[PDB]
């Protein structure tokens, strides 16, 4: 009726007539989405087709949370929901959901390819830190931040696609993707997490921008773990006492590394060179890299203190940082229910807007 279906993008896509010229922009990140032009609002918009959201229990939990969270999150550095629609008119035959949001030119991974400058790099990192603070403002910790979860436009405006792994494993189900490269020590040691875990992830991304490759490439679960202490250093005794016994020895049992200093791990040579100012802000980069790339969680730099760091404080505007916190309605965002009950609630979620 008011919907038309397109067969390109390797699947039948049924959209409102407002969106036309559907062009596939899908990739390795969770889900396959395409690009289209929304005539009514005169803006190009990316649309995602969620296949079988209630197919299984874990599918619904990830589809349900992101749907309620992106609906009620209002931030420049977090992607937002413009319109939500489903072609089916029946809950009984309800099958698929489509998500539309502001289209962006590329992901962080692509921008990492092009080596950048201090002024642009600081702005990219600054935006990520304000997004985390807004999420931590509502009590949300992502624990899955990665260069493929982060999208940017050509004016270097940064947005975050995923809302995290929620509450919890390095062997997740089909909707999730493990992506262990940018994970913290606590995520791999099962010791527990607080809000400073995300600081670790941006540290690996910032180092990846400078170095040009993944800082800690691990073949398996703990090859990453060996990679971390190989360069940063062996954790000092106070940290090793508090881990649970079964892996506490294993941390102690493996070969000890003194570790490399950040000075030669991140040398000034690749940084911008003939400048002093870039060389000085290279000193501003390494000092903060020191404060976030510490395996000990409790004395890690926080995002609030990271946001007021001289490297990042230059862009400090309270609009992005000291924003009003988001409230989530889903009070039981801590629970699971029936597959059929899962299907009905997301159906009610999509249909009231
Ligand atoms: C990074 C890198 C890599 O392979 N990445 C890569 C390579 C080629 C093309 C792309 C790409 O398509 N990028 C891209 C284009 C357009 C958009 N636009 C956009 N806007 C809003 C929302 C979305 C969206 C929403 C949900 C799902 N997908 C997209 N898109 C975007 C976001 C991106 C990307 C490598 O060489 C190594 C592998 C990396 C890490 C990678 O990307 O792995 C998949």
């Amino acid at each position: 009726n008011n919907f038309y279906s397109v067969e390109i993008g390797d699947s039948t896509f049924t959209v409102l007539k407002r969106y036309q010229n559907l062009k596939p922009i899908g990739s390795g990140a969770q889900g396959i989405v395409c690009a289209a032009y929304d005539a009514i609002l005169e803006r190009n918009v990316a649309i995602k087709k969620l296949s079988r959201p209630f197919q299984n229990q874990t599918h619904a939990k990830r589809a349900y949370r992101e749907l309620v969270l992106m609906k009620c999150v209002n931030h420049k550095n977090i992607i937002g929901l413009l319109n939500v629609f489903t072609p089916q008119k029946s809950l009984e035959e309800f099958q698929d959901v489509y998500i539309v949001m502001e289209l962006m030119d590329a992901n962080l991974c692509q921008v990492i390819q092009m080596e950048l400058d201090h002024e642009r790099m600081s702005y990219l990192l600054y935006q990520m830190l304000c997004g985390i603070k807004h999420l931590h403002s509502a009590g949300i910790i992502h624990r899955d931040l990665k260069p493929s979860n982060i999208v940017v436009k050509s004016d270097c405006t940064l947005k975050i696609l995923d809302f995290g792994l929620a509450r919890t494993t390095s062997f997740m189900m089909t909707p999730y993707v493990v992506t262990r490269y940018y994970r913290a020590p606590e995520v791999i040691l099962g010791m527990g997490y607080k809000e400073n875990v995300d600081i670790w992830s941006v540290g690996c991304i910032m180092g990846e921008m400078i170095k040009g490759g993944v800082l800690f490439p691990g073949t398996d679960h703990i090859d990453q773990w060996n990679k971390v202490i190989e360069q940063l250093g062996t954790p000092c005794p106070e940290f090793m006492k508090k881990l649970q016994p079964t892996v506490r020895t294993y941390v102690e049992n493996r070969p000890k590394y003194a570790g490399y200093s950040f000075e030669k791990l991140f040398p000034d040579v690749l940084f911008p060179a003939d400048s002093e100012h870039n060389k000085l802000k290279a000193s501003q980069a390494r000092d903060l890299l020191s404060k976030m790339l510490v395996i000990d969680a409790s004395k890690r730099i926080s995002v609030d203190e990271a946001l007021q760091h001289p490297y990042i404080n230059v862009w400090y505007d309270p609009s992005e940082a000291e924003a009003p916190p988001p409230k989530i309605p889903k009070q039981l965002d801590e629970r699971e229910h029936t597959i059929e009950e899962w299907k009905e609630l997301i159906y009610k979620e999509v249909m009231d807007l």
